[PDB]
DNA sequence: TCTGCCTTTTTTGA
DNA sequence: TTAGGATCCTTCAA
DNA sequence: AAAAGGCAGA
DNA sequence: AGGATCCTAA
């Protein structure tokens, strides 16, 4: 597990409660146990005539990766171990996501439970439902609700 | 002087490169001496249902305030003097807008003189440009060389 | 089955 | 005349 | 910013 | 985010 020093985790702290997204997803898919699988995403945005900033970032974390969609640009961080060392130590410095970032931190740990049974999945459902409220979500489709409806 | 926390500093510069704006603008208006004024804004912009942590940068600066305008909330800092101390004291920590801060600074110290001269205050106004240069600008309208029609 | 990566869209919140 | 504040708008960069 | 849908390797 | 324009009291 690396180990990111304090400066860097104060600023970058700052940055993404302004221009990052800590998302998570439930994603309906009939191969998956209980029909839908999760997808926890770590995100910068930024205009591509900044890209270096996030090339910057993908050396700095050590892990993820940059993609442009044409006028903008992100840093994505979805691997799981990564994305837990990685959030549980920016985290403490997080003002306007720290809830969003606990929750998936809760999510992770949660994870090998979750794939046992289908109540254990559903809370850990409701908990992206958590995290989407604290998002401002705008699109989102698939709930914990959707899921549990898939009862039967 | 107020001296600003290091830790504070940090975050507040990563959450001012994301969501904060350093604003340079020549406004025309017939009764000022060159037929035109400079005004410099440090702006954070966040949804109104965020304005608490706008609130609460107002009490950590220790100037400035905030102001509803609908779906988003600024905060707002003009006054010259702490203008100068508080960017001063953040330039180290930014990443994205170090220039406009020293290119703000920059033109603060020559206030003063900027109206002894045409040439100088025209001079200070390219330093203007420069900052709405560094920006995303899109909008602007009055440049240098609309004053520069001061040739009459 | 499961995870990570690829692609695209929506609607603001800057 | 001036500085600081008030109001409104545009176009994205999130 | 914050989702949506989808592929394919492990 | 990054402007443009208008108000007003000292
Ligand atoms: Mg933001
Ligand atoms: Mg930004
Ligand atoms: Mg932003």
């Amino acid at each position: 597990n690396t180990k990111y020093n304090k400066e860097f985790l104060l600023y970058l702290a700052g940055f993404v409660d302004a221009d990052g997204s800590i998302i998570a997803q439930i994603a309906p898919n009939q191969s998956s146990k209980f029909k839908h699988r999760l997808k926890l995403t770590f995100q910068v945005t930024q205009k591509t005539q900044r890209r270096w900033f996030l090339d910057k970032l993908v050396d700095e974390i050590g892990v993820g990766y940059v993609r442009g969609s044409g006028s903008v640009s992100n840093y994505i961080l979805s691997e799981i171990k990564p994305l837990h060392n990685f959030l549980t130590q920016l985290q403490p410095f997080l003002k306007l996501k720290q809830k969003q970032a606990n929750l998936v931190l809760k999510i992770i740990e949660q994870l090998p439970s979750a794939k046992e049974s289908p109540d254990k999945f559903l809370e850990v459902c409701t908990w992206v439902d958590q995290i989407a409220a604290l998002n401002d979500s705008k699109t989102r489709k698939t709930t914990s609700e959707t899921v549990r409806a898939v009862l039967d």
